[PDB]
């Protein structure tokens, strides 16, 4: 992975930014190093408790004089105590805001510089840079790979200069505080970032082994979801499903242990910090009952070196984000320092104004840049005299484009030069040299904007009377005034689409308006109908007139009527001259003549559900039995320590017998291991219960998705919400994260419970006023903490939905590069991109004031805490309430509790996420199908006959109620004769044999199959002998054996079966021939066919289960040469005896047909045969007259 040097990422900043970026780190250090002096505070606060303590515990000495020593004592103490903690909270809000304000404003003012010159850097590259790249992934890397440098040059690191600030400020106190006990503590700490280290390469090692472990059953996962309409058809739903669960038992099982791992993982590091603990209480006690360190002492070294270490954990994300940034950047950078060979963007060149109009190319020598090992021009020689058209034929290659693209100067010529008169091309300003150059591309394009508009991009101080004008000489004025908003009607991508010619011929107004001297016309009239040919035509004929012009059409119609006719043979001109001389000489261009004659929209729609999900888990009790009680364990775990903690510096406070101060401290120190080796316990054990609990159930669950996926209808897989990548989508991570939202709750939800309910009874018996004043604040801001992710992720899709708008101005610019270079007016797409952004950049001020005041907000507060508790806790103690020990305790429970159930939180999967994710699957699964594939109902007759009625049956498909398809239409089929299907496109063509396979219920009137309805029918059956062949077939990627006995399921078809139906269908002949017999692999991972060859054998399946009723839907329109004469004739022999239905627009071999049936509009207008439909002198006298 690249990346840029440090120094050369900030090169945007300027003055303010590096005041603002100075100032901000500034107030990260001291941020940083507040907490580590609130412990300091803490321990100086404890060691005043404990002198009062040890003097009113034993015995009694003076009663009247304890209350001046002792009350008033630690009144004078706290008095000041206050101050410092109020104090360092009232910095903490001004320094933070200080710190992310800053950050947060600085980066956005270099980002807003960074996209800026990455668009103009973008537009100011030549073609030749987008031959080589892809404009996808450039498109998208302007929108993510810039926010990508914005996350990590902001905040980010002004929260890495506030952990390290933590760090050594932890570090610094520790040792200032403590000589021996830090390095106690710091010599336990390489054990815990070897086993951080060593177990995070565990499982990831079994993460990245379970992406290419799902990858072989979600390949059979699009295998079966592109081809399903074959599926349904031959119904291998079954054999499907089971092929589909077979790779499931192999990937899942392979998770289970990755989920063990990192469960015991999470018991290891929770080990460790409470043998931390414990050892490091075992020495610090031991050390404060020889009198050398405080008991506060103790307290301040432990908690500013767990602090300061911690701080690493927290500080290690975040210059990750700055790593990936400089990643991230040198593409970009890459990009705008990358200057381009044609500048086309300055002018450095000539602008004569002559102009003359002179074309000449001598010795030209090219190929493209993208294949250089393939020349394509080789020493082209042509001229163009003024005014003068010229037409190039030959059908040699690319060549004839790359003259056209020679001459706009798109590329450079290898060798040689192209000279517009005197002077070189190269010698003359780009941006003029295209202002001077018309051109008419072979498919028309349009921005989304007014006709106008689309006009104004050829010349903006252009006159609406100019406009007219110019739309007129395009023959364009006609159609443009018969639309409803006329000039400012909409255009383009989106809204009021308009046919080829009408395109075109607004493209040409707005080519005509620039006024060019020279007009390049490639393939213009090219895929045009030949009546919009003739108007598109007759405008570029009279756009000719007074200007030189070169051009290229397929249609050799065209031609004759140019000035020179060029021919192309190689990479050389060889005929040149007029159209009797290339006529006469009988070169290239007279054998032509002779030859020629949806993420967003998934998630919001469906409603529920709440806590049904866990029925879905409900098929395995006993995971969930241990696993609830288990977290019952750990979750009370965590008061026992708040109770622990408290009696270790109770024993030092509180006063006592020194003789059982040792006897204390080493039980509450091991007791602490002791709570550490329960702890590895609980997560070794929810591993191996909630672990493979959600593990089965995803397995299952996705058995089951899809069982339900292939019970569905055709009409909700043509549904545009649900896609191939959607469906594989849907069952690769919606299904496995349902387990989020199933255990792993209850787990959470019970530890939960356990921790703060327990303590929370704890903390109530040992206090009561205390107890409730933190029962206050903690609520207050845990809310908090809930705004503060409420507020920073509202206003960060707020901050993109108004970015959405500068996105599409550069999509479109970039998606349509080839045609904006040629019309010029890139720096006006980059004018519109910098009005788009504006608006954001306007609100990044206020933007970063409200991150700023929020994150100072959430932070000042926590401090305030402390001095809140406290102040009324040492209120309390100075008071016949008793005592500071329960103090403690009860701040510790109710405190340190709620944050273990933030960190609780942490650990389990996104349950919002995971309960939508969920909802998705139940819904999959309790979905009921119109048409069931599954149910084995129906009736399951004796009689082979076979007759196909269609009365009334009227349909609309459900997609797309508009314009129905079939307005009612009635015809019938006997068995032995052949129906013809007639018509101008397709629906109904198709939508007849759809209906008889039953993809579709009809709104009324009903189709039979002999004398019974087919909703009477088996659903399965029906399709049992019903014989389809579509028009582009598809196989499986199993095997040819399995292909062709894919026509007959729930049967075994043996070697007889596929020989029997091999031998029929001739394609026996093509599979002894190529190595092996039937053993190979089609296709795309085996060895490629022909659509012929394919075609046979698509036709060899559906032979197999020997079908009544064929169903032919526009069987070949690809095949061409003798490969059409083989197929059909397997066709023929395979049709007598049969009941057949043929879809073909050839219109030749209809008419053999034993009924013909012309089908308009949704009804039937003309019924029988061929030579008697054509005696009629209907419709079908006009569509059979085209044959010539
Ligand atoms: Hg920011
Ligand atoms: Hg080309
Ligand atoms: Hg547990
Ligand atoms: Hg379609
Ligand atoms: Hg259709
Ligand atoms: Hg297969
Ligand atoms: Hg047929």
């Amino acid at each position: 992975k690249p990346a840029v040097s440090v120094l050369t990422m900030f090169r945007y900043a300027g003055w303010l930014d590096r005041l603002y970026m100075l100032v901000g780190t500034l107030a990260a250090i001291i941020h940083g190093v507040a907490l580590p002096l609130m412990m300091l505070i803490f321990g100086d606060m404890t060691d005043s408790f404990a002198s009062v303590g040890q003097v009113s515990k034993q015995s009694t000495q003076m009663s009247e004089a304890d209350k001046r020593a002792m009350f008033a004592k630690l009144e004078e103490e706290m008095t000041t105590y206050a101050y410092y903690y109020t104090g360092i909270g009232a910095g903490v809000l001004i320094v933070a805001y200080i710190q992310v304000s800053f950050w947060c404003l600085a980066a956005g003012r270099q980002i807003h510089k960074i996209r800026q010159k990455f668009f103009h850097a973008i537009m100011n590259q030549e073609i030749g840079w987008f031959d080589v790249h892809d404009v996808g992934e450039l498109n998208t890397r302007l929108t993510d790979d810039v926010s990508k440098i914005n996350e990590g040059i902001g905040d980010k690191i002004g929260m890495f200069f506030q952990a390290m600030a933590t760090f050594f400020g932890g570090f610094i106190i520790g040792f200032t505080r403590g000589w021996k006990l830090t390095l106690v503590i710091l010599a336990i700490s390489p054990v815990l970032g070897l086993s951080a280290g060593i177990w995070a390469k565990i499982l990831s090692s079994f993460t990245d082994k379970e992406l290419h472990a799902y990858a072989k059953a979600g390949a059979v996962a699009e295998e079966v979801l592109a081809a399903i309409r074959t599926v349904i058809a031959f119904g291998g739903q079954k054999k499907e499903l089971e092929r589909y669960n077979n790779n499931l038992e192999e990937a899942k099982r392979l998770g289970i242990k990755k989920a063990i791992t990192a469960n015991i993982s999470m018991g290891a590091a929770f080990l460790l910090i409470y043998a931390s603990y414990a050892l490091a209480f075992w020495y610090g006690t031991s050390l404060v009952i020889s009198k050398e360190y405080s008991i506060g002492q103790v307290l301040t070294v432990f908690f500013s070196v767990l602090i300061g270490a911690f701080s690493v954990g927290q500080a290690s994300p975040n210059i990750e984000a700055f790593a990936n940034a400089r990643g991230a950047a040198y593409e970009v950078f890459k990009i705008i320092d990358n200057k381009p060979s044609i500048d086309s963007f300055s002018k450095s060149g000539h602008k004569p104004d002559n102009i003359q109009g002179n074309l000449e190319f001598k010795n030209i020598h090219f190929s493209y840049p993208s294949r250089k090992e393939v020349q394509i021009l080789k020493g082209l020689n042509l001229k163009v005299k003024s005014g003068q058209t010229v037409a190039l034929v030959g059908n040699s290659g690319c060549g004839k484009s790359t003259t056209v693209q020679l001459m706009q100067r798109l590329y450079d010529p290898l060798d040689g030069m192209v000279s517009i008169d005197g002077q070189d091309i190269r010698t003359i300003n780009v941006r003029y040299l295209r202002e001077i150059i018309g051109v008419v591309s072979q498919e028309p394009v349009l921005f989304a904007t007014t006709i106008a508009e689309n006009i104004r991009y050829g010349r903006e101080d252009v006159t609406m009377d100019e406009i007219e004008k110019a739309v007129k000489e395009a023959n364009a004025y006609d159609f443009i005034m018969k639309l409803p908003h006329q000039f400012d009607t909409l255009v383009g991508e989106r809204g009021a689409q308009l046919s080829g010619g009408q395109k075109q011929r607004i493209a040409i107004a707005r080519a005509l308006v620039r006024n060019p001297k020279i007009l390049l016309l490639d393939e213009a009239t090219s895929a045009l109908d030949t009546e919009s040919e003739a108007v598109v035509q007759a405008a570029l004929d009279k756009a000719r007139e007074g200007r030189t012009t070169i051009v290229i059409a397929h249609r050799l119609s065209t031609v004759r009527n140019a000035d020179v006719i060029a021919g192309f043979d190689g990479g050389v001109i060889v005929e040149q001259g007029n159209h009797d001389e290339l006529m006469r000489e009988k070169g290239i261009y007279f054998k032509l003549v002779m030859t020629q004659t949806k993420e967003a929209l998934d998630e919001d729609v469906p409603p529920a559900s709440f806590w049904r999900i866990l029925k879905l888990n409900s098929t395995e009790w006993p995971y969930f039995v241990v696993g609830i009680f288990c977290a019952i364990i750990n979750g009370g775990l965590q008061p026992a320590f708040s109770v622990i903690f408290s009696k270790v510096v109770g024993v030092f406070t509180n006063g006592g017998p020194p003789e059982t101060q040792r006897q204390n401290s080493n039980l509450f120190s091991l007791l602490f291991l002791i709570l550490g080796i329960i702890s590895f316990i609980t997560f070794f054990l929810q591993g191996f219960t909630f672990g493979k609990a959600g593990e089965i159930l995803t397995k299952r669950l996705r058995y089951m998705v899809f069982k339900s996926m292939l019970r569905q209808d055709v009409s909700w897989f043509d549904d545009p919400k649900n896609t191939t990548g959607a469906l594989t989508t849907r069952l690769a991570n919606d299904a496995a994260q349902v387990k989020g939202a199933t255990g792993s709750r209850l787990a959470v939800i019970f530890q939960n419970i356990a921790n703060l309910g327990t303590g929370i009874i704890i903390s109530l018996i040992y206090g009561w006023q205390l107890t409730l004043l933190l029962l206050a604040i903690v609520p207050i801001i845990a809310i908090a903490g809930v705004v503060e992710m409420k507020m920073l992720s509202g206003q960060a899709l707020k901050d993109k939905k108004e970015l959405e708008g500068s996105g599409k101005i550069a999509t479109e610019a970039i998606e349509n590069f080839r045609t904006v270079v040629s019309l010029t007016r890139e720096q006006k797409f980059e004018t519109m991109y910098a009005q788009s952004l504006q608006i954001p950049y306007r609100n990044a001020m206020k933007k970063a004031h409200v991150f700023g005041i929020t994150f100072s907000f959430t932070q000042a507060m926590m401090y305030f805490s402390y001095a809140a508790a406290f102040r009324f806790g040492a209120y309390l103690v100075t008071q016949q309430l008793m005592t500071f020990e329960n103090v403690l305790l009860v701040f510790s429970a109710i405190v340190f509790g709620a944050m273990a159930v933030g960190q609780v939180s942490s650990f389990a999967p996104d349950y919002a996420k995971a309960t939508v994710s969920a909802s998705h699957i139940i819904r999959i699964i309790e979905k009921t199908p119109e048409i069931d594939s599954y149910s084995t109902q129906g009736l399951k007759p004796n009689m082979l006959e076979g007759n196909v009625q269609f009365s009334g049956v009227v349909f609309n498909y459900p997609t797309r109620p508009s314009i129905p398809v079939l307005q009612g239409l009635s015809l019938e089929v006997k068995k032995g004769q052949t129906l013809a299907l007639v018509g101008s496109s397709g629906c109904g063509k198709s939508t007849v044999v759809q209906l008889l396979e039953r993809f579709y219920d009809p709104m009324a009137g009903s189709v039979f199959l002999d004398g019974k309805e087919i909703k009477q029918l088996n659903v399965q059956w029906l399709r049992a002998q019903l014989g389809i062949v579509s028009q582009e077939p598809i196989l499986f990627d199993c095997s040819i054996a399995e292909n062709i006995a894919y026509g007959d399921n729930s049967r075994v078809v043996s070697y007889e079966e596929i020989v029997r139906a091999a031998k029929e269908a001739n394609i026996h002949q093509f599979i002894d021939s190529l190595p092996d017999k039937y053993n190979t692999r089609v296709g795309d991972k085996g060895t490629q066919l022909s659509g012929g060859q394919k075609q046979r054998i698509a036709i060899a399946r559906a032979l197999v289960r020997q079908p009544h009723i064929l169903l032919l839907d526009e069987a070949t329109s690809a095949l061409d040469t003798e490969s059409e004469k083989v197929v059909q004739e397997a066709l023929d022999k395979a049709r007598e005896g049969r009941t057949c239905i043929v879809i073909a627009h050839r219109l030749s071999t209809i008419q053999n047909a034993d009924l013909i049936v012309v089908i308009q509009n949704g009804k039937v207008k003309e019924h029988g045969t061929h030579q008697q439909l054509l005696a009629q002198k209907g419709i079908y006298f006009s569509m059979v007259s085209v044959q010539a």
